[PDB]
Parts: C-alpha cells; structure tokens; sequence
C-alpha cells in the first residue's frame, strides 16, 4: 500500500539515477524505433528498455525485486541476441545490470522489509475481497 509506493520510488531512482547514468547507456533508455532499426522487432520478440521499466514501476507492476530483475535481465538477454555476447552494446547492458544489482544490495535491508509488508498487505486485501464477495 503505502509500502508499494516507497518500493516503486526506490526502484525508479535506481533506474534514473544509477542505471541510466551508466556511460553510453542511450541505446537502452527507450524502446527501439522501427523506423530507425527496421530489423529489430523481427529478431527481438520480447522487447524491453529502461523507459518501459519506469512505466511498469509507476503502474506498480513490481511487488518484489524478482519481477523487476526479470525485466532488467531481459534488456541484457536482448542485447546478447541482437548485438552478440561480445559486443560493446552488450558490455554496456551488462554494466547496467551490475549497477542495478549493486544498488539493490546497498538497500537490501530496507527493500526486504518493504517486500514483506507489501506481500502481507496484498494478502490482507485479497483475503478481505474474497470474504466480502461471499458475505
Ligand atoms: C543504432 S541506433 C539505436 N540503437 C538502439 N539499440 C538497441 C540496443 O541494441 C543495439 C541497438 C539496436 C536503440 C536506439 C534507440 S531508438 N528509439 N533510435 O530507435 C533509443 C532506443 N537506437
């Protein structure tokens, strides 16, 4: 609830202040424009980028670090597929993933608290929704 908002703020500041600050991270800031890279979506079936993650964050898509890190890792996997494992683009995506990991670790204790309280809050909301519906 209130905890979901704090969690999303932390994630968004990790994205804007750490991941987007990686040198030359511009290729991963926004979705690829088909008019500029015409092959991209023929190759990349589950696209992902830092802007889309911010929008998912603002929609409170992420209740835990795990689903957040699923999407962050999709950025890296897509660079590996389209650009190659040894490419400079993939080197940059890997740095983006590492700074994300590093920053989450700094805030592990606080983020673990939030995830716990977010989950117990969502269970309280779901359990009462079902009790209200049958009663
Ligand atoms: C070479 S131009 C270009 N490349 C990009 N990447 C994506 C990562 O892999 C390599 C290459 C395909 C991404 C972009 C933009 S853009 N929206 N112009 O379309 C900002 C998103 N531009």
């Amino acid at each position: 609830d209130d905890d979901q908002v704090a969690f999303s703020f932390i994630l968004d500041n990790i994205v804007t202040q750490k991941m987007m600050a990686v040198p030359d991270s511009w290729p991963f800031h926004h979705p690829v424009n088909k008019k500029f890279v015409p092959d991209y979506y023929k190759v990349i079936v589950n696209p992902m980028d830092l802007e889309t993650i911010r929008k998912n964050i603002s929609k409170h898509k992420y209740q835990s670090r795990e689903s957040f890190l699923d999407d962050v890792n999709l950025i890296l996997a897509n660079s590996v597929k389209y650009n190659g494992p040894e490419s400079q683009y993939t080197k940059t995506a890997q740095e983006i993933v590492n700074v994300c990991y590093q920053t989450l670790t700094e805030y592990d204790e606080h983020l673990t608290q939030l995830e716990k309280d977010i989950c117990t809050a969502k269970e309280a909301a779901l359990e009462e929704a079902e009790l209200e519906s049958l009663d």
